[PDB]
């Protein structure tokens, strides 16, 4: 089976991250679509108009409000992309086939949304030569980040080849976590975002959520299917390229 893929970055990248794995995923026969999300990417905004998670999702939610009545997406998000999947499946749960989260946050909806990245916080602390700044938006202190060159290097980018890692320092703009505004937005819900299937991929050789990170997570909120990749490293769409577009044209032909 065909599948129509949305495939969302992570925070201080783009669309661009998936340069690889989107030839790849249409060369099996799957309509791909990799967005700019707010402030990302090539998005005209820069960072300081954003003032919550769910305004970054912007772009990712006014995708699927174009969609056409009856037809699927399957998501797929890595690092802080399982946010925007939650925040988009409590408004479109009807229009996801299912969600892959790839080395990504895996919110539920006993807790806040932001319980899990501060289980990331509290794993991993030193985010090395990362800058953060503070930027005021509608009554709000948000704290920015830019991540650090060595960090890219050594723990996102870890087996990545030299010319990645240029795309990575060249393309990386500044972000933000939005940790204080998750921890005070709304739960995600039960028959939104806890509805949809999901499907956890993970490398335990991933440098920066580590396998007591990801571990944490699976034990914490039981994924529909596991999928276990060997090696590579936290970028495996570009380590491991063609093993995640093998794991997606499974859920393809699993879940519609």
């Amino acid at each position: 089976a065909f599948a129509h893929f949305v495939l969302i970055h992570t925070i201080c990248h783009g669309a661009w991250i998936w340069h690889k794995l989107k030839p790849l995923l249409e060369a099996l026969g799957h309509k791909v679509t990799a967005l700019d999300l707010a402030a990302s990417g090539v998005d005209p905004r820069q960072i300081e108009e954003i003032g919550s998670f769910d305004e970054y999702s912007e772009p990712l939610l006014t995708f699927l409000e174009a969609l056409p009545p009856g037809e699927k997406v399957i998501l797929v998000g890595e690092s802080c992309g399982g946010l925007n999947i939650a925040i988009a499946a409590d408004k479109y749960c009807e229009k996801i086939a299912a969600a892959v989260f790839h080395n990504s946050v895996l919110p539920d909806t006993e807790h806040c949304p932001s319980y899990v990245v501060d289980k990331l916080m509290e794993v991993f602390p030193d985010w090395k030569d990362t800058t953060y700044f503070t930027y005021t938006k509608d009554g709000k202190e948000i704290t920015g980040l830019k991540l650090g060159f060595t960090l890219l290097r050594e723990n996102l980018y870890t087996l990545c080849g030299p010319e990645e890692y240029e795309l990575a320092k060249m393309l990386t703009r500044k972000g933000s976590l939005f940790q204080n505004i998750l921890a005070k937005r709304p739960f995600f819900t039960k028959e939104g975002y806890g509805s949809i299937k999901k499907i956890y991929v993970w490398t335990d050789q991933d440098e920066i959520f580590l396998p007591e990170f990801q571990l944490w997570q699976i034990e914490n909120y039981k994924p529909d299917k596991v999928y276990k990749v060997e090696g590579g490293d936290h970028k495996l769409q570009l380590t491991k390229t063609k093993e995640i577009a093998e794991i997606l044209q499974e859920v393809a032909d699993t879940y519609n």
